[PDB]
């Protein structure tokens, strides 16, 4: 490669023929620093996964980090205006499993460019509330979900022209006189944007949410839509999830529907299929938590729901967040890159921690995982914490980024 | 007309050409039952709103109540599939001020077929805290919005095609071969929805917005939008939103920007206007909503953020709401019809009296409001109230609609 450093000593990921892994004792795994705040961070996390990797295996496992560049950092080492080397993508495609830090764009989104080009049409992102965690909300420990969102379709596709450009010109033309479209209020000056929702895309990400219910024992999955106003596209959705949960997992009507039950094969617990409205949806999250379990919904809502939930549990500094295709998983914070903090070793790693270890339990190094997660339980209970959960805790011991770091790795003990 | 008893003791509220109404001391108001629900609450609104006109005007005042037609009741009234009647639009744009119970729509919806048959563009959204009121949130009291709604474009406008008909597939062949689009990921199984954002559409509702703001001494007005992902829709209507400040108001850039700020010529005070990504606004009304006030945002963006906000501070079932142009306004429930529910004299009527309430306000008739408002306050806290509130509450007495109906009247004293 151009400026990529192959470590000698790890060995490549592979994917067998059912999309299982072969990791080895010795895996490489690719790291993006990230923009802005990913300087602090990155380090830290790093240094927090490789004790979490030391205490559970007695150094027979060792993660082989292999840095690769977007953003920023790309453009300094390839060369100006070299945001998303080639490259970046190859080796994210052929090691299979990697981290990425916060990205932004100069003045279309690069974290975009990267779910698109290579696919990863699930966005993961699981909901949950840790305690003595401060909370906006009364009953914070109600809500445990796990969001799958659609990551290669809806409006995020990027089709759309700028009021009076020719080529809005031409498509509203189009529309009007073509297709007989009445219903623009203002064509002199509008703006136009495409959404395309389709079976095929939201199939793919419906099988993963259910399979998912199925594989870790989860009580409903709830697929949420616009449908009544968005009739074939967001309804569409809707349509196709529950078409699919009916041939491919046994679903049958709850009185009549529109809501279904199958038997998990693995456990034999019931799972509901159901589906919400997604502004009633916004209004029982926060009302009735504990009814909601597993979410499939559409690129867009997911988006507002994710970031909803995350404020709900107190969680907006320390959500992971995991982008999936069947043969790549790119782990990810989930906060912007906050230029304002970066370099003052400030600002909370919790959100790449907890994307690392969805990373460690995605390579099946589930009892790594787990010292995380209590690391990181024992810490906040503790209440030594960064500024941003400090400030709303009473009598708490506030840290550095990399301080933080340090009291998980304590932690592990 | 057909089926409407226009009242011979009435006087039609006309429009002068500054758009003030010319009200006089026995205004006619049409009025909408509403499907489902909307049986129960019409009767008991109406009941109210006399008492409260009654209390504050000491019998000089009264409104002459016209029924016109929508939805089933239309239908039983005109004949099969009669929905919206041509004459009840009509009456609504020439009796100026009219309230409308909730609507369904047999297997588009009837409540946008008004607001934008009738070009009412401002959907008009107050959220405020009623002291007693069972929350989901620790601090609902530091709550207290109004959100302006744009109500005739954005996807609102139906403009879409379901997936593998002639017209999906010809859009798709325009769009592939015409505008040269590569970004659907599935062309073959894609239904697709146009979404248009003007200038002009954003201009004539942030401009309310901060005449708004203006007229009742707000602080700020926050433009929400995800600008970041629709670059030339949401971001063009946060682009023309601050413009438009800057022309109109004479608003100056904050420390470079984005954000301004200009002097209420009424009042002295300085409105800030500002923008918030709308996945980050979700969050940010939840951890901060101390920092909002009143919000000028597009028409889907506006449904999800009206919804969350109303749940958030214990008012589901209490939100009232406006859809306004400049010369004809339509005060409404904002809860669906809750069909099991329908004829049984239990659901909330708080939704549509807030919107007389609102209605009485629009009319001049300030007294007469604030006397709901006060009735509405003691009722709360004396706990005699429907089921909806009852059950959360500790100690409560419930009462069906129109026993609700009764205490508010009780409360007037």
């Amino acid at each position: 490669y151009q400026h990529i450093k192959v470590p000698e000593g790890g060995d490549k990921i592979t994917v067998n023929k059912d999309f299982s892994l072969n990791v080895s004792d010795q895996p490489i795994i690719p790291y993006i620093e990230g923009d802005g705040t990913g300087f602090d961070i990155t380090p830290v996390m790093i240094k927090v996964v490789d004790a979490a990797v030391e205490k559970a295996y007695g150094g027979k496992k060792k993660i082989h980090w292999m840095e690769i560049y977007a953003g920023e950092k790309a453009t300094k080492v390839y060369g100006p205006d070299v945001w998303l080397p080639e490259e970046t993508l190859q080796v994210l495609k052929e090691y299979v499993v990697s981290i990425k830090g916060p990205l932004t764009t100069p003045v279309r989104s690069l974290n975009v460019a990267l779910r698109q080009e290579l696919d990863l049409y699930v966005c993961l992102r699981p909901i949950q509330y840790f305690k003595g965690v401060p909370s906006p909300v009364r009953e914070p420990e109600k809500t445990n979900m796990v969001i799958f969102r659609e990551n290669s379709e809806d409006i995020y596709a990027g089709i759309e022209w700028a009021a009076e450009s020719e080529q809005a010109k031409k498509v509203i033309k189009f529309l009007q006189e073509e297709m007989g479209v009445k219903k623009i209020r203002f064509p002199q000056t509008s703006g136009i944007g495409i959404k395309p929702v389709s079976k095929e895309g939201t199939e793919r990400l419906v099988r993963k949410a259910i399979q998912y219910a199925i594989d870790n024992d989860r009580k409903s999955v709830t697929l949420v839509h616009k449908g009544n106003i968005m009739k074939f596209t967001e309804g569409a959705f809707r349509d196709a999830g529950y078409a699919l949960a009916q041939k491919e997992f046994g679903a049958e009507l709850i009185d009549g529907g529109p809501w279904m039950k199958f038997k998990n094969p693995k456990t034999g617990n019931e799972i509901v299929v159901k589906d919400s409205i997604a502004d009633a949806f916004l209004q029982q999250i926060l009302l009735r938590p504990a009814e909601y379990d597993v979410i499939a919904t559409l690129n867009l809502n997911g988006d507002y729901i994710s970031d909803a939930l995350a404020a709900q549990v107190g969680g907006i500094g320390i959500a992971p967040g995991a982008n999936l295709s069947d043969s790549v998983a790119m782990f990810e914070a989930t906060h912007g890159t906050a230029p304002k903090y970066a370099g003052k070793d400030y600002v909370n790693p919790g959100s790449e921690i907890l994307s690392a270890e969805m990373m460690l339990r995605h390579l099946g190094w589930t009892e790594a995982a787990d010292v995380i997660i209590s690391a990181m339980e024992k810490s906040i209970k503790q209440k030594r914490v960064t500024y941003d959960f400090a400030r709303l805790m009473e009598g708490a011991t506030q840290v550095s980024c990399s301080g933080f770091g340090q009291v998980l790795i304590e932690n592990m003990e």
